[PDB]
Parts: C-alpha cells; sequence; structure tokens
C-alpha cells in the first residue's frame, strides 16, 4: 500500500502534544486489549518483509549509483499495476530511501508453505525488475537515463553511500539540503512521503545536533589515522561545525538518518495464537536476535571505507537517536545552540528529562513475562519507564494490567511522538489507534510485541492477532537466502509454539545486551563467543556459557538444530532422526539445502554475504591497502552483486560464495 496524505507538524509545532499524543494512545491501547485481549485459537499466520535498493550502473564510466529517479514506481504499482501485483499475491511499500522498495507477500503463509516464500520473493523482484525495464523503454525513446542500467538487488548498506557520485543527480549539492543538514547526504536519499523528511528534521532538532555514528574504521597497513572525507562547510549552524566535535580518529564519522534507515533487513513476522503464548514467543526469541544478527551479517563498508564491523545495527540505531545531551547524560557538543544540553525539549517540561540509556532504535529493554518459567529478576538492566503511563495501565476500568506488561508498555512510552500529522490530533480513541502506533511505531527493536487493532474482536476468525515481529536479520544479495533465513526463524517460531510446555528461554537481559555488541565484530561468526543458555528443557534454570555460533546452531544439548530445528521437523513427521535426512526426501529437498546453506555458514565452511564483500574489495587490483572502497571497486562490487542475484556463474561468482554443491543445486533447480 501506499502511505497517507496529512500535514506533518515540524518538531517546534508538535512537541505541545506530546503528551496528549501519549495520552490518547494508552486508552487506546486499553481499547485494544478489551476488545481483542481474549482472542484465542489464532492460526500461525507470518509473512516476510525485503528492503531493496535501486541501483543504476552506469557501465560506460564504471559508477554504481543509487537509483533516486524512479520512485514512481512504487505509485504505479499501488494505483494501475495493483491488479498485476494482487493477481501475484505481492505487495509493495515505501521505504525511508528514494531509491528503496519494500516488499511482502499480499496475503500472509499459513503454516509450513514450503518454497512459496522463495517463489513468493522472487514474484517481488521479478515485478520491480519489470517496471524497471518498462521505465528503460520509455527513457530511451524521450532520450533519459542513457547509458543507464537500473537493478534492485537486496543489498544491506550501500557501500558508497555519501560519498562523490553516489545518487544518479548530477549536481545534488548546487541547492541545500535543509532536512538532514548531512555534510554527506543530500535529501535526494529519502522518499518523497512528508513523514520522511519530517521524521528527519523532527529527530535532529529534538537532539540540537545532529545524529552521529561513529564506526570503527578496518585498520590496514596505508589506513589514514582519520576520516579524511569530513570537510568545512558554512551552510548551517550549528550543525556544520559538530563534524569537527562528534568525529573520532580512526572511526568512519555518519551523520545523517540516511545512513541507518537507508539500510536494509529481512523482518518476519508471526501471529500467535493469543497474547499469552505472543508474549512467550516474545521473551524465547529475544536471544535468538543477537545470534541471528552476528549469523546473518552482510554489512562490512560504511561511506566508502571498509569497517571493524560486519553488521548495520548500531548505525541505524544511532541513526534516529533523538536523545539530546542531557538523555545522554553529556554535553552538548556546541552549548551556545544546545541550550543546556536540552536540545528542543520544551522549557516547562525540561524538569519531567530522564536519562536514558539506549537509543528509541534498541535491542529488547524488557522480558514481557506472564509465563511460568518467568521471573521478574531476568530483567536486570536499566530501563527508565514512564509512571504516569505504567500507573494507568495498572489502575484503569478498561483493561488493567499485570505489571509486566504494563513495564513493557510504560518503557516505550518514554520517547516523544517524533512524526504526528494535524488532522489526526483528535480521534475515536474506540476505533483509531493511530496514536498508539505513533509511538509503537518508533521505537524500533530487535523484535516487536504487536496488539491488534480494536477491531479484532475474538469472533473475527481472520483479523490479525497478537503477533510478534523478528527484527534483527541483515537481507542478503539471494532469493534463495532470504527464503532459507525466513523459513529458519519460521521453524524456530513452530518449535518454540509447539513445545511451549517445555522450553526455559529466559536468560539475563544484561547478557543480551552483551551480545548485541559482540555481534558487530569484524568475523564474530567465526570466532567469537556468546552467552547462551545452557539447557532450554529445564525448570527454573537459566545457567548460559559462552558458545560460538557453530556450537549455538549445532550442540546436541542447546544448539539450534538439535533442540528447535529437527524436533519440530520431526513432530511435523518430514524426518525421523536428522534434518540431514531431508537431502533424500522426493518432498523436502529444497529446504535441506536451506538448511545446509545454514549449517555451513554457522560453522564457518561458506562465507557471510559481510565476509565475501570484505574479501572481494580486499582482493580487488585497485584496492589501495588503505579500507577505501573507490567508485572502481564499488561498480565492479555491485556487478558481482547482479551476477550473484541472477545466479549467474559465468565468472565463478556463484560457486565461490555459495561452494559448488549449492551452486550447482540452485544453478539447476527453481523453487516449486
Ligand atoms: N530498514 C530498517 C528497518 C526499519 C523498519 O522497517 O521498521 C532495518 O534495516 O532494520
Ligand atoms: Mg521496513
Amino acid at each position: 500500500g501506499l502511505l497517507a496524505l496529512g500535514t506533518p507538524l515540524q518538531w517546534f509545532e508538535s512537541r505541545t502534544y506530546n503528551e496528549h499524543i501519549r495520552d490518547e494512545g494508552i486508552e487506546q491501547l486499553l481499547y485494544i486489549f478489551q476488545a481483542a485481549g481474549k482472542r484465542d485459537n489464532d492460526p500461525l499466520f507470518w509473512g516476510d518483509e525485503l528492503e531493496y535498493m535501486v541501483v543504476d550502473f552506469d557501465d560506460k564510466e564504471r559508477n554504481s549509483m543509487l537509483d533516486v529517479c524512479h520512485d514512481k514506481i512504487l505509485t504505479e504499482l499501488n494505483m494501475e499495476d495493483s491488479s498485476l501485483c494482487e493477481a501475484n499475491d505481492v505487495s509493495f511499500h515505501p521505504e525511508y530511501g528514494r531509491y528503496m522498495l519494500e516488499a511482502t507477500p499480499a496475503s500472509p503463509y499459513l503454516n509450513y508453505v514450503g518454497s512459496y516464500v522463495e517463489v513468493n520473493m522472487q514474484k517481488r523482484r521479478a515485478i520491480a525488475e519489470y517496471k524497471l525495464s518498462e521505465y528503460a523503454r520509455q527513457d530511451s525513446k524521450n532520450n533519459l537515463h542513457v547509458g543507464s542500467r537500473s537493478v534492485p538487488l537486496t543489498l544491506t548498506v550501500f557501500p558508497r553511500m555519501g560519498c562523490p557520485d553516489f545518487i544518479n543527480i548530477k549536481d545534488p549539492w548546487n541547492h541545500k539540503n535543509a532536512a538532514s543538514r548531512s555534510l554527506f547526504l543530500p535529501d535526494e536519499v529519502i522518499n518523497r512521503h512528508v513523514r520522511f523528511p519530517n521524521l528527519t528534521a523532527s529527530i535532529r532538532t529534538r537532539r540540537g545536533e545532529k545524529v552521529c555514528m561513529n564506526v570503527p574504521m578496518y585498520k590496514d597497513i596505508a589506513t589514514p589515522e582519520t576520516d579524511d572525507s569530513i570537510y568545512d562547510r558554512d551552510w548551517f549552524l550549528p550543525e556544520d561545525k559538530e563534524a569537527k566535535l562528534a568525529s573520532k580518529p580512526g572511526f568512519i564519522y555518519m551523520d545523517s538518518m540516511g545512513f541507518g534507515m537507508g539500510c536494509s533487513c529481512l523482518q518476519v513476522t508471526f501471529q500467535a495464537p493469543n497474547i499469552n503464548k505472543a508474549r512467550y514467543l516474545y521473551d524465547a526469541l529475544v536471544n535468538f536476535a543477537p545470534i541471528m544478527l552476528a549469523f546473518s551479517a552482510a554489512a562490512p563498508a560504511f561511506k566508502g571505507w571498509l569497517a571493524d564491523q560486519d553488521v548495520r545495527w548500531n548505525v541505524i540505531s544511532g541513526a534516529v537517536d533523538d536523545r539530546t545531551p542531557k538523555e545522554r547524560g553529556v554535553a552538548p557538543l556546541l552549548p551556545k545552540y544546545n541550550k543546556n544540553g536540552f536540545g528542543g525539549i520544551a522549557k516547562d517540561v525540561q524538569d519531567k528529562v530522564l536519562e536514558i540509556p539506549k537509543s528509541r532504535y534498541s535491542s529488547v529493554d524488557l522480558f514481557l513475562g506472564g509465563s511460568k518459567f518467568f521471573n521478574r529478576t531476568y530483567n536486570d538492566t536499566n530501563v527508565p519507564i514512564n509512571e504516569k503511563v505504567l500507573g494507568r495501565l495498572l489502575e484503569n476500568d478498561k483493561a488493567p494490567l499485570d505489571y509486566d506488561l504494563a513495564k513493557h508498555f510504560a518503557h516505550l512510552y518514554i520517547r516523544d511522538p517524533v512524526s504526528t500529522f494535524e488532522e489526526l490530533l483528535n480521534q475515536d480513541n474506540k476505533t483509531s489507534s493511530n496514536h498508539f502506533e505513533n509511538i509503537q511505531s518508533t521505537n524500533w527493536q530487535t523484535l516487536r510485541f504487536k496488539p491488534p487493532t480494536q477491531q479484532a474482536t475474538p469472533d473475527k476468525k481472520d483479523s490479525p492477532g497478537w503477533r510478534v515481529e523478528f527484527r534483527p536479520f541483515e537481507v542478503q544479495l539471494l532469493d534463495f537466502e532470504n527464503a532459507a533465513y525466513s523459513v529458519l526463524i519460521y521453524l524456530i517460531v513452530d518449535s518454540i509454539l509447539t513445545f511451549s510446555d517445555n522450553i526455559n528461554a529466559y536468560i539475563h537481559m544484561s547478557k543480551v545486551w552483551e551480545n548485541m555488541k559482540i555481534a558487530h565484530h569484524r568475523d564474530a561468526i567465526l570466532f567469537e563467543k556468546f552467552h547462551w543458555k545452557k539447557s532450554f528443557r529445564n525448570d527454573t534454570d537459566v545457567e548460559t556459557e559462552d558458545y560460538s555460533i557453530s556450537e549455538i546452531f549445532h550442540n546436541p544439548e542447546n544448539g539450534i538444530f538439535p533442540q528447535f530445528v529437527t524436533p519440530i521437523l520431526c513432530q511435523k513427521g518430514f524426518v525421523t532422526k536428522d534434518w540431514k535426512e531431508l537431502k533424500h526426501s522426493s518432498k523436502h529437498e529444497r529446504l535441506y539445502y536451506y538448511l545446509k546453506l545454514i549449517s555451513d555458514r554457522a560453522s564457518g565452511e561458506l562465507p557471510t554475504t559481510a565476509k565475501f564483500f570484505r574479501n572481494f574489495v580486499l582482493q580487488h587490483p585497485d584496492y589501495k591497502h588503505d579500507s577505501k572502497i573507490s567508485k572502481s571497486i564499488n561498480y565492479d562490487l555491485l556487478s558481482t552483486c547482479d551476477r550473484l542475484t541472477h545466479l549467474d556463474d559465468s565468472k565463478g561468482e556463484l560457486t565461490s560464495f555459495l561452494g559448488a554443491e549449492i551452486a550447482e543445486y540452485v544453478k539447476k533447480n527453481k523453487p516449486s
């Protein structure tokens, strides 16, 4: 679908309704509980969500840019070509990046759908490429974008984001970019739908400084000691003076929402039988998040530099971090502009300002609890709450909540609304959840616990029920990879829901947070160790030990395969003893290859996309042993990505990346 129209309020105009919007959304939330709290027997409908970047290959000039000129694709697919999509069970939606596409099946998968996830993904991609070939035919007749070739790629990060000639607009600095005020990103990187520039601007005003994300640079023999792309400018005060103060030697400096929300991910949403099972499943998935982030790593480069990290998470986390220096317990970089460190927080509410340990884009803060294995002591970290909100969810006449659930929402409500339309200030709280969604939707976490709407009363069997979103996966290039990882989490979820009486997955939150940091290290999948539960089938107990990703996938006692994957496959009747017997199955062979791909990457036998990309840059004939990705290296890298995406092994690249056996398999067997 397309995003709804309206007049967004800029920060100074909107902050005055902060409390109003929180209040009314809490009431909307209570009506949701009142109406849908007792749903039961909801089927396991689920679905994935992919994001694409449209890349413009200028082959004559050996430059591949982000394509910011074909964004109409999203309106046409939702308008005169919607029937194409519907007939094909796909649906397209806007994302932060003007060059991005997001797409989902049009109807949820129901239980195990085998190769269909992959089939459906391929249809999404086929239709995007179809639209792009259409434009290429028009552009030709109108003599436009000559020499250009546009391809949607499922990249996590565009390696040259914010670097010279990275977008296909000739001279984008011939005007100012007043939304981000970035040194590197023209606001053309932002989707045209007013919501996105409004959010960019609001967060930067509220913060009173630009978002700042310093990523450790890979330190090769000739790597500069500072990010030599930083420059002085005089368009914007204070923002043009922040880089000198905010950057750090040995770190890539980024200063714009686009560097993070302009990155892509794979996300998968699951419907649980009821709220209680949804709380159980959410909690059980908490420590899978950092493990899967490390596992699926696909981001080893930012803003033209090789990084000493392999995932995007911390960059997106900083990219929307609306915390004032006061909330961050640090001084403003420029006290003359950022008055007292309170950024754009209204004076008359500065006395309510809390110190907040984490960005509103950050890993789950709290177990929801409410299940037999839960104990509140597992919530052992610093998690500020909105007491007023806690009070009201505890004591109200519509749906009084248990303390642990109330605490979850109360933490979500420490944040201000950062994107609000005028037309919406007043709602019918009985039927609308827009105010709740204001806050729900701008707490971006490794998982998301998703209430239905007020309309979703137990009698309505097809309404979405209580759902859990799994949000940490990096997006991979091939639809076979993304389907592999979507089916992985599906089997894990079905396993958790099927064996809910016997699986205790609780561990201390502090350990999860620690895992989230470890998950970023370069080559973490290959050697790092992570806190992981010693056993899952054990009352009361919450002992962890430190296990490699390979042990975490394969250990008989606590491994993903022996404790989640194989047991659900046995019980569904796909195997008797072991997932590997799928190799010889007539109906389940592709599933064998999905799981083999997963097993071989978890054990280090096959590279992550991040490792493949990094090898590529390091072995490139034009590489200058200084961590820099040049237009030339970027071009060739993305050309390889294009061939990989299309299973083109003419240069042996697919064999090099998937290994021969998998490569031969996918080259010779379509999903069906
Ligand atoms: N593109 C963001 C996700 C933002 C969203 O879709 O809510 C990511 O890489 O995680
Ligand atoms: Mg998205």
